[PDB]
């Protein structure tokens, strides 16, 4: 029953959403990173001053080594691990047990967060992306694959609202839970499996188009990925972005390192002068040709709790992080090669304005594609 997985997702803003899941037998508690910009089921394995727990291998009766070694590399550090197989289960989720592989962290660098309370990372994207290649079968192609459980999952993003504040949601998987969303859903096209790649085809700052070749919104790619804090953006519409909301705001202005999403801004207790800032739509690609789709964010998506700019610019294509995700319910249709939009039933909004998903729009699109 999906009532069971009702705010089954735990955090602190900024720092990632988890889940909890228990890996061996007996069963060993940890909390995990929900990440649809990945597909490695990687776990701390050995003592680091971040982690307040591990896995622990020579613990578990049912694992199996694979002799194998994973090495991961990125700009800023790394994590490194060996590769093995045994019994995983979401206490919250479907009540099932699958034979995954699993990579035991035992040495990294600026993977793990301080405070952040999740030992590991569920990486729920696809294969192709795997590593230490395509091989490696995902977490969730292993769940299918052994039980009755749909190819699909979906996210309820919930954000803070009203330490670092505490931030929560829902992941269900093998369904859609109706209770979480109001009114339509829309659907935008997988483009292909690798990342959950999608086709943006218009942005507008306050309903006023930002008048691009669509080419330069997927500039490289656009992919929808829980693992992201900002709403990234390429360099190019970054800059007409920000141009566009200094101007929406221009009744007293920030410093520049808050536009660099370095620095915070604050008022005090309920006098946020939301109404200042403009709303943000992204256009998707809709199921039929000629036909589009808006998801509308408010400031209260796009300015993170004081507040910093959670907009930055991106030199790896369009990130619609959990910025965008925390205005909607999103379901990521694997068996259907889609990803649909619906207005959430927890997102932050004021009396005046609220996130939107709304369409059909027609856009004349099939070139959009970078
Ligand atoms: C607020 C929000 O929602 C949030 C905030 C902080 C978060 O913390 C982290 C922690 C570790 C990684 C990481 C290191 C190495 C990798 C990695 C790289 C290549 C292949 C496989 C992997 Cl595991 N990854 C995963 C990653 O790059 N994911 C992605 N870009 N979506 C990424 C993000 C997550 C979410």
């Amino acid at each position: 029953s999906f009532v069971e997985m009702v705010d089954n997702l735990r955090g602190k803003s900024g720092q990632g959403y988890y889940v909890e899941m228990t890996v061996g037998s007996p069963p060993q508690t940890l909390n995990i990173l929900v990440d649809t910009g990945s597909s490695n089921f990687a776990v701390g394995a050995a003592p680091h001053p971040f982690l307040h727990r591990y896995y622990q291998r020579q613990l578990s009766s049912t694992y199996r080594d694979l002799r194998k070694g994973v090495y991961v590399p990125y700009t800023q550090g790394k994590w490194e691990g060996e590769l093995g197989t045994d019994l995983v289960s979401i206490p919250h989720g479907p009540n099932v047990t699958v034979r995954a592989n699993i990579a035991a962290i035992t040495e990294s660098d600026k993977f793990f967060i301080n405070g952040s309370n999740w030992e590991g990372i569920l990486g729920l994207a696809y294969a192709e992306i795997a590593r230490p290649d395509d091989s490696l079968e995902p977490f969730f192609d292993s769940l299918v694959k052994q039980t009755h459980v749909p190819n699909l999952f979906s996210l309820q993003l919930c954000g803070a609202g009203f330490v670092l504040a505490s931030v929560g949601g829902s992941m269900i998987i093998g369904g859609i839970d109706h209770s979480l969303y109001t009114g339509s859903l829309w659907y935008t096209p997988i483009r292909r499996e690798w990342y959950y790649e999608v086709i943006i085809v218009r942005v507008e700052i306050n309903g006023q188009d930002l008048k691009m070749d669509c080419k330069e919104y997927n500039y490289d790619k656009s992919i929808v990925d829980s693992g992201t804090t900002n709403l990234r953006l390429p360099k190019k519409v970054f800059e007409a972005a920000v141009k566009s909301i200094k101007a929406a705001s221009s009744t007293e202005k920030f410093p520049d390192g808050f536009w660099l999403g370095e620095q915070l801004v604050c008022w005090q207790a309920g006098t946020t002068p939301w109404n200042i800032f403009p709303v943000i739509s992204l256009y998707l690609m809709g199921e039929v040709t000629n036909q589009s789709f808006r998801i509308t964010i408010l400031p209260q998506q796009y300015l993170r709790p004081c507040y910093k700019f959670a907009i930055s610019q991106s030199s790896t294509g369009t990130v619609m992080g959990a910025v965008i995700m925390e205005g909607f319910y999103v379901v990521f249709d694997r068996a259907r090669k889609r990803i649909g939009f619906a207005v959430s039933a927890c997102h932050v909004h004021d009396e005046f304005r609220t996130a939107a998903v709304e369409g059909p729009f027609v856009t004349l699109m099939e070139d959009c594609g970078y």
